[PDB]
């Protein structure tokens, strides 16, 4: 029911950044940069743009200080400058706000358009952008636990199916999914760079964003920030992992920054860019969809996300998600999952494993 | 309380390995040798004789049919034939029953002395060993999961100061320990061999085998095991883990194998041998303890653990911990844990950590 | 002097496998399959059909039975069915010899075109693929050593600018190359599916296959292989590595089969989809340009490479290097290299990196 | 040739730290603290004292400003106070020149022997040592190539079999040693503490020390510490590696210092803590004994190594190895080296492995 523009898609080549506004500039400082180790491409006292060790554009994190913390804009890199004018007439035929910055919203991006999208998310995009030192060599720079590339956005929305066919539209491909046997879906993962996906669909109330996931080279890499976290004896901000995912493959970890914006780390996914990609659907009740290894996801994972802002920067409205809820079916009081189905042995009732 | 022998002390070099109880060898051949890729020195009908890819001895461990799953015997190889006397002269003036047989209780051992230790546990010494085909470069068999090493075994043991004792006439030097602000003491860590341990103490009712540990190269070997088990939909076998500890600072693994016999894969903790080596104590209630990342330990891990036979193949009676459980005062209902000393914040009362 | 077509280029997704021909199949299996661990799709008296261990289509490499070893084909998956018949035209306004099989060469292809090129490669684009089970999940297959995927090919050819060219005209973007200050090309490096390279070109006599490179998850897998080589007594099949690239900057290994073919195991390189990707160009006397800790390359590595068919099943001629020789100009005995530009302490003149002369 | 004297040997621990002399400090520093990332205990204008990441006494390595670059004391810790007295009072026996200083030859050391030992080397003996904040745990200051414990000490000496008994009767036991048919012994490698050794005797003229070898975690953490000296634009500081041994099975790596100290990187051998732990014989002319995967041994790692102090700070007199060359006869002129024992395929006459000649 989000109709299908007559206006051409911009052709979208991937996730490039985030903006996420942060309460305190120097504690997010602290956690993205001292914890984390992105490398900085520009800094003042109200802004801090960071990027990741093989990133050749600008930047893949805006910080911007401000009264609430919250998503400001997910930004996509589109293929041409045409693309730009593309995404404008598409989005105003969708009915969507729409504000084009011909010199940029933040530093080192041009020519950019932001909407509110049907979803209600602030989505950006761009083609223009200030190349600067790619790192990838810089192994004098490199941490134990270096984060490399941008890896993918996930969105908490009420309605998947409406989403998916909206992202389908825009060109993204579903690559895996969630649903149950009664025809729910509570989950699902597209792409246009030929992983897993650029950006993901969890059910629940929203618009909120769930995460923003960083790669890095090896499985090491992730253990070490968890090492690193134990050290600096904030391991209350460890909220999930580190573990195997069944849907992606990838070895992930979720922190939390200094405002709860969510960070997942993320390797080892595979290659989706055959357009007849075989696409995975996993039934809801399997205890190895999320973790492989069927460790239990905390509620927390399910009931929090970030507030999404609107093009005047005022929070966004939530709406409830109606469908079935995913934690209420798994690991609340009539939930429940199973290791091999049909067997009760290893499944798990009105709790989780 | 266990009193120090006038007689000396056997040398002990390291543990060298176990003897379990299991109810249906092809189950337990499967999870040992197919799913984790132990390596066969001998087998029939009545037992599986298995060893780590390192390994020059016969074996590091020995599944043996019968009746009931338990640890039939825990053995420390020792440095000298003459440290077989000293060990049965030790244990006979600690009026332990003894047993020693000049061919072996198993294929592959030689001269070797059991015993029913003062806290219950079958304990076996020996030198003599039938040496193998050592693996340790044979990487045409090498597993992505390749377990390389025995590291340790874990007791459980209702007054650990009292076994703790004990052990350290015997020559164990305790590296890391866990304790609170009331005299109490949860679990102690002690070694020979210049790792952690070679064996450790958890205090509960006992005696039990808590586990027995097997090393890897490298943490990657570990995830494979793990990703392994859920390709073989067995995932439900993964106790707790992976993660990293806090008390010895190895990356770790508990599984649990048909017998719910628990086995941990252990891997790159730090050298011990200097007589000096600092002792770690922590706090009984720092939520990093045991998992570095402050990740819970599900109530399984504190309240399962194995049947340990005397020297008749018969089941030691459980005797009950009244010092304080672990469990009760972190994870149970009036139970506390912190990430900082202090800070309320990133605290838990009365649940476990993480939600 | 390969001109632009007007038809419209097929769009090209990626390497998607190759036939080798192979002289052995038995010991061909063992290498591939008992060393290597590749995965078998279908295999029978007169070929091996074998994949990596994250691929769907039907299979990254055929091993063929014959006379000759040789590379029989070099095949590239294109995105519609509609672009088999755009690479027809294409090849035929190139004035190339063009051969159209609708149900394929190979078992599990359907409609597929092989091309004699312009470079004198036999080429196959094809999109009907016969789809398997994806193994990406059975860690209860996954060795030490695992190749996860088909990474890339790279053809030895005797001008690289006008190789460069056509391939650009038929959509691979340069990602890195290879020059010297007076306008000499030694080698180039093209993508289509968002990694450092799809193929790449290698100056030399040819044409000849210098290479397959197949990809793993981490470089411990890289190092087991090697290690496994030496546990079975056959370490003088590794011919160069482990090592980290310069260029690409990923990490590798060369290994050769029963037949002198040379398998490349590759992991770690970056992402190049966006269209201005940056191109990185190296200096040939630069020594941490092929191996970025400076470890010599063999000679080998630059004189060997395997024998192409033509679409009779005949091996191609091989026309000559007239440009400079990298081997010569920077290992051979009037060749130098460097480790820092215009530093004279930590190069090398007229021998290779770290102490030896050329055997 | 060398007496086991009535004395009781002292009872050794491990190898604990070396005193490297060095020309200049700053440059030292620069190597051992910015590339390698050791950590100061303390520092001055004259000295440096480094520790690795695991350990607790107060140091690994004491770099010492003098004017000619050499090994100055391979210091080992004893397990009490009373075998430092046996120390001293063994050495006595053996006829060797002797220095006690009761508070240390250098600081966080406590009562100390230094020795001229039967084979030329200064050797230390200690047990007293300030305790410092062991980082085993600080993974806020981990680095991608942390360097986390000492391993290893290896010495050259003209005479092995005379230097192995020596070192056998001081109560090291041998885990692997190189000889051939004929009855030379070309290395041996010998252990107190239950890795392969503590230290090492290769043939060669000597007193000279050939390495210190640190350990990592992880095979990727060597790894790292080439990629970074890519980097830093230092590949020309890589001598030899990074490879895997035959020799111990460690993953290794030799770089160099300012002042061309040779350093070992080195991880994941294998327990021999037992009395009877089975000794591993190879032939000097296995060319998987050295690197398994059969790589060649770069000449100046058989022919460099570091100048050894006497007790006045004095070079020690170089004596010359008159037993067979292990470079010679494995890739020298008349060398030869297999790949598999009675094998010519895959074998080596006058010429190293893998297509290189002596430069
Ligand atoms: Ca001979
Ligand atoms: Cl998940
Ligand atoms: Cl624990
Ligand atoms: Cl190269
Ligand atoms: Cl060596
Ligand atoms: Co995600
Ligand atoms: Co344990
Ligand atoms: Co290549
Ligand atoms: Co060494």
């Amino acid at each position: 029911e989000i109709p299908k523009p007559v206006a051409p898609a911009p052709d979208i080549l991937r996730c490039a950044y985030a903006e996420l506004v942060v309460t305190d500039l120097a504690k997010s400082r602290n956690f993205y940069v001292d914890v984390l180790g992105l490398h900085v491409s520009y800094e003042d006292e109200n802004q801090i743009y960071l990027r990741s060790f093989e990133e050749f554009i600008h930047h893949n994190l805006v910080l911007t200080k401000g009264p609430v913390a919250a998503l400001k804009a997910m930004a996509f890199r589109v293929r041409t400058p045409e693309d730009v004018d593309k995404a404008e007439a598409y989005y105003q035929e969708l009915g969507c706000r729409t504000e084009r910055r011909k010199d940029g919203f933040v530093k080192g991006i041009g020519d950019a358009l932001r909407v509110e999208d049907p979803l209600g998310f602030p989505y950006e995009f761009f083609f223009e952008t200030t190349h600067v030192e790619r790192l990838h060599m810089r192994y004098d720079l490199y941490s134990a636990g270096e984060l490399v590339r941008l890896d993918h956005f996930n969105q908490v929305t009420p309605d998947v199916p409406r989403g998916r066919k909206y992202l389908e539209d825009l060109g993204f491909r579903v690559t895996e999914d969630i649903q149950d046997d009664e025809g729910t879906t509570y989950a699902a993962w597209m792409h246009r760079k030929g992983t897993v996906h650029d950006t993901a669909l969890t059910g629940g109330n929203g618009p909120r964003l769930h995460h923003v996931a960083f790669s890095t080279h090896e499985k090491h890499n992730i253990i070490q920030i968890c090492d690193k976290m134990g050290a600096l004896r904030i391991s209350d901000r460890i909220e999930r992992g580190p573990g195997r995912h069944g849907v992606s493959n990838a070895f992930y970890l979720y922190i939390l920054d200094p405002d709860n914006h969510r960070i997942e780390i993320y390797t080892q996914d595979y290659y989706t860019g055959d357009p007849d990609n075989p696409t995975i659907t996993w039934n809801v009740h399997d205890n190895q969809r999320r973790d492989w290894w069927g460790n239990p996801v905390v509620p927390s994972w399910y009931t929090e996300a970030s507030k999404v802002l609107d093009l005047d920067g005022n929070v966004q409205e939530i709406i409830e998600r109606t469908d079935d809820s995913e934690l209420e079916v798994t690991i609340g009081a009539d939930g429940f999952s199973f290791t091999r189905a049909g067997d009760e042995d290893g499944s798990y009732h009105g709790q989780a494993s």
